[PDB]
This record gives structure tokens, C-alpha cells and sequence, in this order.
């Protein structure tokens, strides 16, 4: 995946979240810090933020990354569309782990009620643990794909079933 | 403590140690000019070389934060392996692969033997991190079964197209 999209995932809360403009930050709901009134600098007053379920977006009125273009962000992806989870682990090791992507569901995962659009990863059978699947830790780390000659982003990572084989990507 | 850990750089491709004393590759990426592997002399190294799976024995521990895994001569048909590709960027990408029968396939007009596979990520990678590369052979096969992670081979090949596989096997 380009280096220019692996520079757009920032650590964030108990997870992470992805610069798709210089003004623009999208994250998992439930990693953002409670009790906070500060980000990158700015105060509450001067960010509009947008929050449908376990979708956050930040829109800031100044430019927080100004070395980046502005990107496409969609509302989920096509069932059937192969993506990528820009997913950083201990010690600069990128993981982009594959998913095959279905419908939007609503599921109990752990016993919260959570809804975005459902997928089954690529990486292994029994995909439970860090090696072939998800941790906690990841929530928040964007979805993408490629097109013809350019890259989507299509949601941010919230869940993941006991076994490892489905995730759920929030979605705008 | 993680399976990737045991992925190494060696020669023109990769390796994995299965324990302490033990490392496994792919033949055509062994260097062909060397006196010493990892700091001990060839001459305290034993190797056991069968076609495009190569074992190395050292008679001292090179990774002792190792426990020793199972190695197995291929996997059941149809049992779902992951290849464990590392690339020089810092990128891990573990790809399923539906495992096949033994077989002797013309992959770019070589012919190689070993277990067949069919890569699980559809289409052609499309540019996107689906598919191998030359660079990707000695990644190592595995499976967890029970509790038990199974390594059952190396990557020795893999077609034009992308989609056909084959992993080299012990004995
Ligand atoms: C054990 O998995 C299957 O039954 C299966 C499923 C999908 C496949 N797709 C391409 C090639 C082979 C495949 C095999």
C-alpha cells in the first residue's frame, strides 16, 4: 500500500484514525478520550464534529496536515470488493491485512450491539490473534482499496467476532 | 513472542526458524559463494537439501528465544495455509492459500515439485497487497491446528497469473 497512505494513519485514544484531507480526520467512535476538549492544538468551539454510531468525523478550521492532498472518502464499498486494513503493529511493521467485503449488518460482537459493513479477512483460517487477525489495539485503522488508477477510503475498523473471521468497518 | 519473528532475510529470498538450531529456505535462494551463515563457520552446519526445500542444523543456538515448533512433509489436501511474506518496505501480508496435491508443474517454463495452492485473494492483486513476488520465495507455510501453529513448507513458485502456488516440502 503507498507510503502516502500508511503517513494518513495517526495513533489516536486506544486506537487510531486517518487524515483523508489536511483539515479533515475520520476514527472509531468508541477510542476517542471521554473526557477530552483539545485536539491537535485547537479547542472544541473551533472543530465540527460529525458522529453517526461508531463513525467520527473532525472537520478543523485550520490546516493540522498540510503535506497532504485531499482524498476520496465513500459510504462503504461494493459487496465483493477486496480491501486493505492499514493496520501498524509493534516496531514499524505495517500489517494491510485483506477482507473480502459483504452487506451492512446490524451483529452482537462481545455482547455490544454494533452496525457498519461486515467482512470475512483473506489472511488464514481461525484468524483469532495478532499474527493473522485483529486486536483491540486496532480499532480506527481505515478500509481502502484501488480503482483504475486511484485509491478509496471507504471506513474505519470497530469489531471483530470471537473467531477472528468477520470485521465490521464503520462507515459514513 | 510471534510467528513473524522467525522470518529472516537469507540470501535472494527468506527463511524460518523452526527452533533454536534449525532454519528452513528455499534452495535457489541459498547464496552459492559463502564460508559462514548467520556467524558459524559451513563447516559446523549440517544440510539437508531435497529438491526446492532446504534444512540447516547448527550445532549451536542461534535464536535461544525460540521454542521449537512442528514441521510436517506438506499439509492434508484442502487445508487452508497461510504464507508469511515480509517485504523490504516493513510490510507483513499473510495470504490464505487452499493447499492441493503434490505435484511436478511447468511455472514459467521451470519445472517444479512440491504441494500446489490456489491464493484465496481473487482476481489479479490489481495492484493492491494480493498476490507474491520473485523476491517472495522462502516465505514459510503454516496453519494452526488444535492449538498448534504447523509450518509444512517453503514458496518455491508461482505462475504469470499470480493465482497458482507451490510450497516445497521435507523428505
Ligand atoms: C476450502 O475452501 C474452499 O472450498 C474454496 C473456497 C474458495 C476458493 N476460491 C478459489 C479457489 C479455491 C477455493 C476453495
Amino acid at each position: 500500500a503507498p507510503p502516502t497512505l500508511w503517513s494518513r494513519v495517526t495513533k489516536f485514544g486506544s486506537g487510531w484514525g486517518f487524515w483523508v484531507s489536511p483539515t479533515v480526520f475520520i476514527t472509531t467512535t468508541h477510542v476517542i478520550p471521554t473526557s477530552a476538549k483539545e485536539f491537535f492544538g485547537e479547542p472544541l468551539t473551533s472543530i465540527a464534529i460529525h458522529r453517526a454510531g461508531e463513525f467520527t468525523l473532525f472537520r478543523f478550521s485550520k490546516k493540522i496536515r498540510p503535506d497532504l492532498t485531499g482524498m476520496i472518502l465513500e459510504e462503504g464499498c461494493p459487496e465483493g470488493t477486496v480491501c486493505s486494513v492499514l493496520i501498524k503493529r509493534d516496531s514499524g511493521e505495517l500489517l494491510p491485512l485483506a477482507v473480502r467485503m459483504g452487506a451492512i449488518a446490524s451483529m452482537r460482537i462481545q455482547g455490544r450491539l454494533v452496525h457498519g459493513q461486515s467482512g470475512m479477512l483473506l489472511t488464514g483460517a481461525n484468524a483469532k490473534g495478532m499474527d493473522l487477525g485483529t486486536i483491540p489495539g486496532d480499532c480506527g485503522a481505515p478500509y481502502v482499496y484501488k480503482r483504475a488508477n486511484d485509491w478509496v477510503v471507504c471506513g474505519v475498523h470497530a469489531a471483530a467476532t470471537k473467531s477472528g473471521n468477520t470485521v465490521v468497518c464503520a462507515v459514513q
